[PDB]
């Protein structure tokens, strides 16, 4: 057995006409197995998400939240999922592994479920770094949660190459970058908060490879971008099963 | 998403023939969603349902305790839901908002999930009144209640007017009072509290009427009198899903 | 209504051959109801269900832990389920009441759940002694447990006389065996764990006699020997909806 699956949607861009025929299709389709459906959006699309978003398995998600206040209003707008220290906040943003970490933190103490992102560079992958920099990237969080906190929270691994370049990692490579956080989770935090755990995989994935990265033992579903703008993502949902 | 919603039968007559049948239908229908449904009733039936209802999405729950013997030995008889605060229990036998609020505490205390039931006469929706009124009815619940008892509590708002007279709240009607309620427990017991809540509607739910209700976002199923009586019930916890 | 079924294969015998085709038939069974299945066996099949068995509805599990080394190696093997007290154990191996007690406590506490089986021999049986036997086990095993650890433990009833031997319980001696042992649980160990237990029948379950005994109200699935090296274990899973 896994955990629960999840299935987030990552819009950064689109058109509204786009985006609500594609929340139509959403709410329109069966889904027969236990999985959580995420829509992470900006602004732009949350109000319409939180009203229009009708499916049981759908919840609704801010992309980022830059301070306090933030966290505050969208929480108090009726956002309880966030995903945070995504790709671009690290690398061209500038946030810190640190600063990464004290937000999920804050997030979850303010009643967020959260999606936290790590993930190597192109460089980072090819000097046979990743461990090293990914670990790292988790241990930082790690330091920030208390045992209970894990509950609320959801590991995104991206390789930052991979992210909207049509490279997606194979499904033995994927699945051995799950398992060596899965084994940093367990050995570092317990057995039981690692099995509890969803490491999703983004980086390129789409309705044609979702299925056999969805099989291997140690993926949970997946963080998707380009391929959630379209009628495929019903079928990366469908691929969780 | 809302939380998992409650398809709830209210048997206040009628015929252990009919109900018997009733019961057999119920056990022989496929659901394929996550819904909890309850048969609530008096004695009549309770022996019945508990030996002879088996499908595994239904429970039995007695329609009322009227004292601390009544609830233990329901509870030693196999009882593990109760409706508690019904319309007449509150109008036509003087059960006060303190007298319904520690009856729910004691029963909470029991081991029992509790339907416990609020709602407005038609001389205090005219007049203005439904909000402090409900509210008040809640808040004094909530003055017996720690906030971890609220994940044995549900909270059924029943328009008095609605109950029996084939008088049903429109969907917005009804989507405003769940959204006033849900409110007042996310701002004074918590947004934790408040998202977990189940708040079902009832007043002349029926087969027809019964997803438009649903397709509300504060709607999370029904308590269902009349309507409960009769097959239309299993199209009632199919609009649930 | 009842807790969530479990559907567990004991397998003490059967070819590597035999064995992974009937792997990938469960791999390839739809499971459209909540049931947790169950593959216990011995090192000889270990790590093909660890790495095989794919299906989302299914674990692994040991049939023994001789001592803390074992507990441990097999949970870091990636072993989360036991099976412990089976009838073997016990009359052949000499395991008393305490010994079970005690080891189904420390695999708990080494984050296993645990399939605790306890049940009568054929002369106990005969001569009336069922319920002082088989309550005496459970009480042991109750004594080396606090509230919490129900939660980690499932209860398989199996008279000793009914495994391997074709003689099964009827429905309603299974029914009684299991109120005996609800019964127990409830009044010693509390109301809301006894609603919570898991309790399976086990001794000669097949795939034409599953269906009525998993419709006495306190049977909650099964530990399957002879029948689960067959491929009607998938309609004994079917039995549990
Ligand atoms: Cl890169
Ligand atoms: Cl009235
Ligand atoms: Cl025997």
């Amino acid at each position: 057995s896994k955990p629960q699956p999840i299935a987030a949607a990552n819009w950064k861009s689109g058109s509204p006409d786009s985006l609500s025929e594609l929340i139509d299709l959403f709410n329109s389709t069966s889904i027969n197995h236990d999985v959580q459906c995420v829509v992470a959006s900006t602004f732009v699309h949350l109000a319409m998400t939180k009203e229009r978003l009708s499916h049981p398995k759908f919840v609704i998600a801010a992309q980022n939240a830059g301070n306090a206040d933030a966290l505050a209003s969208l929480k108090d707008f009726g956002v309880n999922w966030i995903v945070l220290g995504h790709s671009e906040r690290r690398w061209y943003y500038g946030e810190t592994n640190e600063i990464v970490a004290d937000k999920v933190a804050a997030a979850v103490a303010s009643g967020f479920m959260v999606i936290a992102c790590i993930g190597e560079t192109l460089q980072e992958r090819e000097s046979g770094r990743t461990a090293v920099v990914v670990l790292t990237q988790i241990a930082a969080i790690a330091k920030k949660l208390k045992k209970a906190d894990w509950a609320k929270v959801v590991i995104a691994y991206e390789p930052v190459w991979a992210i909207g370049t049509g490279k997606v990692l194979t499904p033995q490579q994927a699945q051995e970058a799950h398992a060596l956080i899965r084994s940093w989770v367990s050995s570092k935090i317990g057995a039981d908060v690692a099995g509890e755990l969803r490491i999703l995989y983004g980086g390129s994935v789409n309705g044609k490879n979702a299925r056999t990265l969805y099989q291997q033992r140690d993926v949970n579903g997946f963080l998707v971008g380009g391929a959630s703008l379209k009628p495929e993502f019903v079928d990366i949902i469908k691929a969780t099963q």
